């Protein structure tokens, strides 16, 4: 083995928490999330551990609501049960600087875009004319 050079990548990974919400039950009723469900999801707090291993990125998602992991590489699409357990085929790119998430679904697709901005990890979640935005801060 060598040591592996760094990727653009690498300013997504470390440990992040979720520190503000703007309309996520709007988007979570969109994408059609049930009452229940969308109640308890809306309160989590989640901490997200991004990590990269060669072209395998993972994301974990550590949550009083569900736990969560997912591993890809980008270009390449996957199966994936969400968090609110909808059963979808993601795809996840690199557009520019922004990994974008498409989940496809029942002929339903939303996308999850994550960027850096300053020393935060903003999350935009689109389904239709919806939008969520999330912040995530360095744990």
């Amino acid at each position: 083995q060598q040591m592996g050079r760094g990727s653009m990548c690498d300013a997504f990974v470390g440990t992040w928490k979720l520190v503000s919400s703007e309309n996520f039950d709007d988007y979570m009723k969109e994408v059609g999330v049930g009452f229940a469900t969308r109640k308890v999801a809306g309160m989590a707090k989640p901490n997200m551990i991004i990590s990269v291993n060669g072209d395998v990125i993972t994301i974990k998602s550590e949550s009083t609501f569900k736990n969560t992991e997912i591993s890809f590489i980008l270009g390449q699409e996957f199966d994936e049960v969400t968090a609110d357990d909808r059963k979808v085929k993601s795809t996840i790119t690199l557009d520019g600087g922004v990994l974008v998430h498409v989940q496809k679904w029942d002929g339903k697709s939303t996308t999850i875009k994550r960027k850096r901005e300053d020393d935060k990890l903003v999350v935009e979640c689109v389904m239709k004319g919806v939008t969520s935005t999330r912040v995530y801060e360095r744990a």
